[PDB]
């Protein structure tokens, strides 16, 4: 009685969509196995030893218990986790485990819950663990494609399938940013003009997706002046890299809280951009939009 | 050389889309005529003398001028204007004359400008007469349907045709609000929470239009907490009316800077909602989404 799942990384904010937008990646991902066991206990194992194994501290254990309790499940579970990427990289690492666990529990115990509810449960875990739902990483991990968290409580998620091709390049710097550090960078207030600018550009990106227009999507994506200029200072060579790939990408910005960089290379310069990225960051991967947590 | 046209009113902002969103109405509308005359004179006729006939001060005169200098239009022009609604009510009355003018000029002399260029010239008029492009009103007037002004400098406009029926009820309170005075009350800075809320809700409205979801569009429309709670205090009974038609409309908000109000009544309650609006205000009009300026 077990289930094995692939839970993908995700890239949130996407420039002008801070705390709303989320794009699901195909790679990297967490591989998670959940096994029903007879004694009413929650046991966790993770291939990354610094990660707590205490079911009350590990986001995966926190999600399992809440679901086990809510659905008055008899069994306990053994959760085995192979991490795709370290937390603090801006790639929704913790969200992958939260989403992956909610989705795996739903499968193993036949709960038949719809996706929005799985996002809710996964978010319960992120909240308990870090003080915030991080629904904008959890939603794309569960739905796949592009998502928008358009109300935080009650939680509402709008999903926009991405059916055209969208190559993605991810540069992963060897530094980290935890949830506390991410908030420190945030501006205290925003000028009316910036709100207007961001609302307009963010809405234009939605229009761009429905019109399959990658240039428009990427161009508007690079317009934020509220957060990006400050968040970008935290990433070595970010602005310089942005300048150097300028005409070879549809768009490039910071992934989530950073420090990872996400770029959408034009088809003709994909290897060149990958190479340029590698020259600054050895840990660079090539992916595409993902379909969300899937049974493997 | 005679061109007769209909310039429609438009509703800008729509709650969370301020300075960006614009919706073209079918009515009210200006009726404008432009005939080619020989002398290098710009002559203006307007049903009411509250509207300045002097070509340098009347927006339609300005759009008429700057359009000839540019194109070397041989003969001068005389313009007849029948106003749809009183300016300063929040229905794009002025943009109706500007956009109506440019669309005619282009029509009358078979120039082949771009709907966008026409928006440009029309804005030039609103600009040359108020310093502001008022493009969020002029764009829907030209394009018809729903538009988004996504960049003010240069001008960028995205159009979303409204292919389904969208009933509209407009209430025009017998009061005036200084467009300018109501610029200072507006906060000049906003909290991050509001950036997040508005970006999410506005993007959700775009999603709603593509999914032809009136309910979602109207509910998100009523979610602004930056401008609406402030501007709405100056509209007698607005807040109380919003609560009263609560379940009978998909949504209800301020049209532009007010005092006019725009509601999307549910099919089932259109008569009753229009009656409630007539009971509070006196002037009500039942329309739907328009298609922009067209040859009559």
């Amino acid at each position: 009685m077990k289930v094995r799942v692939k839970a993908p990384c995700t890239s949130a904010n996407l420039g002008v969509g801070f705390d709303v937008f989320g794009l699901c990646l195909k790679e990297p991902y967490d591989v998670i196995e959940v096994e029903a066991i007879d004694d009413k206990e929650i046991i966790i194992e993770v291939d990354d030893k610094n990660i707590p194994t205490d079911p009350d501290k590990n986001v995966a254990g926190i999600v399992a218990k809440k679901m086990i309790d809510d659905f008055n499940i008899g069994k306990g579970v053994k959760i085995t986790i192979k991490k795709g990427v370290k937390a603090g990289s801006g790639l929704g690492s913790s969200a992958a485990s939260s989403a992956g666990t909610a989705y795996a529990i739903n499968e193993l115990f036949k709960l038949n819950l719809d996706k929005l509810k799985l996002v809710d449960y996964a978010s319960y875990g992120e909240l308990a663990s870090s003080g915030a739902k991080h629904a904008d990483n959890v939603a794309p991990a569960i739905f796949g494609g592009f998502t928008m968290v358009t109300n935080y409580e009650p939680l509402e998620v709008l999903h926009i399938p991405i059916d055209f091709k969208l190559d993605i390049l991810i540069a992963i710097p060897n530094i980290s940013i935890n949830t506390k550090e991410a908030r420190e960078i945030l501006p205290k207030a925003v000028g009316l003009k910036d709100l207007v600018n961001n609302v307009g550009k963010a809405c234009g990106m939605v229009y761009a997706l429905y019109n399959k227009d990658k240039s428009l999507f990427g161009r508007y994506m690079m317009s934020d002046k509220v957060i990006e200029p400050v968040r970008g200072k935290l990433i070595p060579n970010y602005f310089k890299i942005k300048e150097e790939v300028k005409d070879k990408v549809y768009g490039i910005t910071i992934s989530g809280s950073g420090p990872s960089i996400i770029a959408f290379p034009k088809e003709e310069f994909i290897d060149e951009v990958e190479n340029i990225l590698r020259d600054y960051y050895e840990n660079t991967i090539r992916t595409e939009v993902g379909k969300g947590v899937e049974v493997v």
